[PDB]
């Protein structure tokens, strides 16, 4: 395994996940108004997300799903699935760093949306309620 | 404030390193011969190093050495040392991500030596014992 212990692939998937919220509210915050849009602050938040994003599916080891975690242990029995959403959520943050690089507003909201879709249907499904 | 309060900004940087670490100490123990070597996986770790090796610098907002943090306060009367101490980081880290494309193994270790002489450099100084 790539981990000691099965908290440390616990700890590692969630501090991807939660540095990957961080860079991906501040796109949101920026589109919707609730501070000044930068466009090169935004890229620079695109590319922390498409990087973030390949890191937290190393963390999804076999026997992780007890103790400290919002993982449910049906992604060890659904896993093709599981991988697939996140291999989607890969493909969009791409889209969305390459959107980043042009100045269309609404071409970027709706890239910013289709990954904010990738981590609300990834989680509507497989993280505890 | 790209932070709603000074706990967030401690989390997000301790996170970072604590990816960082994940990442660093695989392509160590590869290189130490404590696991197998596999240059693709060595690349895919360098990659990631590179990546979040920009995120933790963020966090170092002015007034977020209070409570459980081992950021000591000097970072911010040294702020100029510091943050050099950071972009030798990132460039170190560019270079290991530049020499995990070639073969040799020698230069592997010298790179990657550059980089953690960079962690602990900057520990030494400015993370409490
Ligand atoms: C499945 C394919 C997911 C995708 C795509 C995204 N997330 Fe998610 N997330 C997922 C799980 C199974 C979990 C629980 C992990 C655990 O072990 O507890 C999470 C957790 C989070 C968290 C909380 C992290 C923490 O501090 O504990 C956050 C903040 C989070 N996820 C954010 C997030 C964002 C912003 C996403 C899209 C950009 C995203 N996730 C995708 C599963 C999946
Ligand atoms: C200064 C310029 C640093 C460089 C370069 C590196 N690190 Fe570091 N690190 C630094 C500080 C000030 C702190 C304390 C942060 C806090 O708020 O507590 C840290 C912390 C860590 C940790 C612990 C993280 C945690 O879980 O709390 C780790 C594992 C870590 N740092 C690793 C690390 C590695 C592997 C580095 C080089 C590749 C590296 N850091 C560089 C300051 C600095």
């Amino acid at each position: 395994s790539n981990f000691k212990e099965a908290d440390d692939a616990i700890h590692y998937r969630q501090s991807a996940f939660s540095l990957m919220a961080h860079n991906f509210g501040d796109m949101g915050a920026m589109l919707k108004g609730k501070k000044p849009f930068d466009s090169e602050i935004f890229a620079m938040r695109a590319q922390n997300v498409a990087a973030l994003s390949k890191l937290p599916l190393e963390g999804f080891i076999p026997g992780s799903d007890q103790g400290e975690t919002e993982a449910l242990a049906k992604i060890w029995t659904e896993k093709s699935d599981f991988d697939a959403k996140m291999k989607t959520l890969q493909d969009n943050a791409a889209a969305l760093l390459l959107a980043s690089a042009s100045d269309d507003k609404k071409l970027l909201k709706q890239s910013f949306m289709q990954v904010a879709k990738s981590c609300k249907g990834c989680h509507d499904v497989y993280k505890k309620d």
